[PDB]
């Protein structure tokens, strides 16, 4: 992996592993999400972050994901080489955006794209803050100054407000709990695990006869390593669409909402 | 990744990823088991295999793991490059063995090793069956002829019989269920998932104060996509543990194991 010529983006090649594929012998959207996270981490390391600054670490401030949007046109095959380019851009005091483009190394064709909104939060209190100038100014030398959008379309499917699924749900998967392998190095549930829990309530028949094209996930609250999750899905629709909700099995506190678009194989 | 000069073993390098590390910012034993699995599939691929022969495929016969034995001396750091060498060997009609050696790619020091026993099974009936001479000659030109052992020591840790934990267990984690990310390309629960379920009944303070040195796991029966698992652990002491996985309902055995932990 390396910063591009201009130092304002990062590129990395991945060979798809045997255990990274599903029934199609192609990469799951969870392997894709993990590769996005790895290249994002390598980009931050490459310019001397860890993705907080010294100002942020001093104030116990972190970046957390508010929205993930992924679009896949073709899932890579086991042993295929995929190339991912990633960069960040300020969206003012609200937060920052990380975008990705996925390419077939052999053809150079775009096979997917992703974008993500991040907000600043106090580690301890869990309270959001707007981004100070001094923090804004720290990152600005690592980001393009002209807009560079994975989803340029002034109004695109990555920017809808997602509605709250109403009881009763059409489909559900009850009593989901994280195991150690779902935790990151700070013992929080990995952002990708929530993607997996959302998809657990899609019926096997959809998964057997459709491919996931688009997923948008909002992150409201985190599942604590000793919480239990219920996953709820309702059909909203040759294209199939679904509304998704994750909530704590007990009190019914919302942790995520989302939408998926599937096309027939 | 490439077969070695003599065509009788396979080598592959891996850069340890951000999401592959635990709270020590080193590779989990599950990330290590995944890497063993990946180099193993690449070795089978490099010499023409499915790791079944066209004869086996016609008979609806597969290889299934009876036993996994892993010993780690140092877990690789995030960003570190680890080199894994792997090879197979007949143990006659009973089954075959796959061995691995893990090296630090910078120092060339051995940081771990693993061995596994594999038995032939009819995919449909799930009946064991011993290995025929036709299905043996096919594999023997891909395997060293002189014995080559990751664990050479005549009657060593990897060859003990594992006893059945007795209720009540000291510790338990119940209601464990696989998700799609736990399945392989044939929609079976991945061999590595069971290692994760065994370790789920180890208390957090052990995991926080010890590093895992040795794990031996026997594979008795599959967890189906819609089965529920209970994980049971009892201290048998360095700290040592006996392990049992069983179906939450009828309490049918799917695995047994032991783990050895060193104080950090
Ligand atoms: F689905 C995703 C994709 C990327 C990430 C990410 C990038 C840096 N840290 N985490 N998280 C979830
Ligand atoms: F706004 C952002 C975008 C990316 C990241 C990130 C986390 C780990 N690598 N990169 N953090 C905040
Ligand atoms: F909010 C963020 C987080 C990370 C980055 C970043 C990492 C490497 N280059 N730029 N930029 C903004
Ligand atoms: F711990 C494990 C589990 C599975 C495997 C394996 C090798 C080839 N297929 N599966 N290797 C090590
Ligand atoms: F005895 C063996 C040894 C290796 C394997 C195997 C399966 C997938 N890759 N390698 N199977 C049985
Ligand atoms: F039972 C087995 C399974 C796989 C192999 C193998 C794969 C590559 N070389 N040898 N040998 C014996």
């Amino acid at each position: 992996g390396s910063l591009t010529e201009d130092g304002l983006s990062y590129k990395e090649k991945f060979v798809v592993r045997s255990y990274e594929v599903g029934s199609n012998k192609t990469a799951t959207v969870e392997t894709i999400a993990n590769l996005l996270q790895e290249v994002g981490c390598n980009h931050a390391q490459s310019v001397g972050f860890s993705a907080t600054t010294t100002t942020m670490r001093k104030l116990h401030l972190i970046w957390v994901t508010a929205r993930m949007h992924i679009e896949i046109y073709k899932y890579p095959a086991w042993g295929d080489v995929v190339e991912i380019e990633t960069w960040c851009q300020s969206e003012g005091r609200i937060g920052t955006r990380r975008d990705w483009i996925l390419k077939d190394s052999v053809t150079g064709e775009v096979t997917g794209r992703a974008t993500s909104k991040w907000v600043m939060m106090n580690q301890d209190t869990r309270r959001l803050q707007k981004v100070s100038d001094d923090v804004r100014d720290e990152y600005l030398v690592f980001c393009p100054q002209e807009p560079r959008l994975a989803f340029p379309e002034e109004n695109n499917r990555s920017l809808k407000k997602i509605p709250k699924l109403e009881d009763p749900a059409q489909y559900s998967m009850i009593g989901l709990k994280p195991r150690r392998a779902d935790l990151d190095m700070n013992q929080h549930v990995n952002n990708v695990t929530y993607i997996g829990w959302v998809l657990e309530s899609i019926p096997q028949e959809i998964v057997d006869t459709h491919e996931l094209q688009v997923i948008t996930l909002d992150y409201r609250r985190e599942c604590q390593q000793d919480d239990v999750v219920d996953s709820l899905t309702t059909t909203t629709s040759n294209d199939s669409q679904f509304l998704h909700l994750l909530r704590l099995s007990g009190d019914g506190q919302e942790i995520n909402r989302g939408t998926t678009l599937w096309r027939k194989k």
